[PDB]
């Protein structure tokens, strides 16, 4: 079991490597943007990455199905104004995505002004191998990614995380 | 409140990546310049920034009013001569300050052998939205930004440091 | 001894800056690729590495006698399908060399998708000058090099370390 | 006292940052070079920086008299053949010094084959004039500066360090 949650946790590893722009260990709570074409970059480095995964991965990942969902979510309405000290604002949040499909966004345009983040959805299917050491069969794992540009502090600084959730289930059939 | 506190040291830690030239989390009480190309560079790096600020930064700042005073600070009067082990010196400190007004300071010319210190003074205004998560009105924080290369211990090493007071007040007029 | 234990660690150490592409200090149990071009790169760095090793260490090695193997080590059967769910794989551990004679493996084309490791093994003859200072004769060291690329977890990350081990005898005739 | 000897150790991390290439703080342990090209680099770049002083430094220093040592030292009779398993040392420790005068050695040849170490040695003089703020009178010091590649292990791997020593004394005449 443990070394299934190294499973996990050494997958999602290589994710942040993967998927997060200038990224290295140890970075992870501190790990943010601080401006605007800094954010741009991470992101378009995310989904281009993303769309190379089978030319670049060391490991086999599989695409599942739209692939990738590139979503910005921002207020309603958000006049921010702090220069004539004042603010029109309607808080409900909108959300706003593009669909990526693998057989291939850069457009987006984000709305700064009253943003509250950008994240980035998709799922990759892979083996766990591993098991074959141990003479067991392996398990089919399905890995829900989930990239996180927080602006929900509005503080000038964006920390970008990157999160996983996996969903292990048996592959319909295997052959050892 | 804490939050708050939280955000005068987000806002601060975002400023401390926007201005300081070559800054990176964790480097706080070391971060220092040892070259006058490296002094020139810092210095030139912050009013740069200070001026692209609104086309670059991920928080919504504004303006506040001349901008920004970039001041180098010197005695009066400074011959040092290590050399033939003799001084003539007049310990007042003299100021000479360049006001940069955002709606555009590179002829600067330090006087390092008798610098005391350089600093850069501005003050930032802006919104903080936070508060609308716990279903409460935005305050209006006005950020006092004070960077300074001390060379008071005129030791061949000038720390760089940056630091900030909020001063929070009601926005004149909201809407929720 | 312990002077000697230091003379096996320091050696090794060099080793991981000379052989180890992107190396430094404290990275020891996180260094790991996580690309196919990242991984071909530490692997042809090690090997040119090697061959220049008498132009460019700082260190009077010798070679041993073939000089290095370049193996890699992959599934006799590996079908990995994590798309369609299944695979078909014959466990046996098939293990293919490139050997390196100095006096002189770019074609290397890895099976990434059943790929168990990459190891590259070499021995290098050195003398322990050291023991010089304390008016001893120099012992004559003979140091087995071990890198190795692990893919036994399967996880899109591969771990890289080096690792050494000294046979150490009496040189054949020593002069002092 | 203490506030001088934050004077030295100031004025020695200066040191550090002008005069060892590709120093950083905290790498004081582990600072060294590997590779020939590393080690002459790092020669040269102390050199080099040393002579543009002047130019390039935050601190006013003054120059000492020949000014610089640039010394390597090595066997006096040094075959070392790892190869044939043989050596034939003389291990008197021979050194060979090339002066460098301030008002202008890249032809330097390194013995790395029986390498001892390699020192660089030199004085500046300087001001306290921190003395000033207490009300008191700046002292005159004069620091000895000493860079060591040392390969006394010859274990591949040669440590860098910069090392200093202070002499107090006051000034000819001063004038506050």
């Amino acid at each position: 079991n443990q070394l299934a949650v190294t499973f996990r946790e050494e997958n999602t590893i290589a994710f942040r490597h993967l998927f997060l722009l200038g990224y290295s260990d140890g970075a992870d709570d501190t790990f943010a943007a601080y401006t605007r074409e800094q954010l741009y970059q991470a992101i378009f480095h995310a989904v281009d990455q993303y769309l190379a995964l089978p030319d670049v991965s060391l490991g086999r990942y599989a695409y599942v199905r739209s692939g990738l969902a590139l979503c910005q979510r921002y207020y309603h309405r958000g006049h921010v104004d702090p220069a004539n000290d004042t603010f029109d604002i309607d808080p409900m949040v909108v959300t706003d995505c593009i669909q990526v499909d693998p057989p291939e966004y850069k457009n987006l345009t984000l709305k700064f002004h009253k943003l509250v983040n950008v994240t980035i959805h998709f799922r990759l299917k892979t083996i766990n191998l591993q098991s074959l050491i141990n003479n067991e069969i392996p398990d089919c794992y399905t890995f829900s990614v989930l990239i996180t540009f927080d602006n929900k502090a509005h503080s000038g600084r964006i920390p970008i995380s990157l999160e996983t959730q996996a969903h292990i289930q048996e592959c319909k059939h295997p052959s050892v």
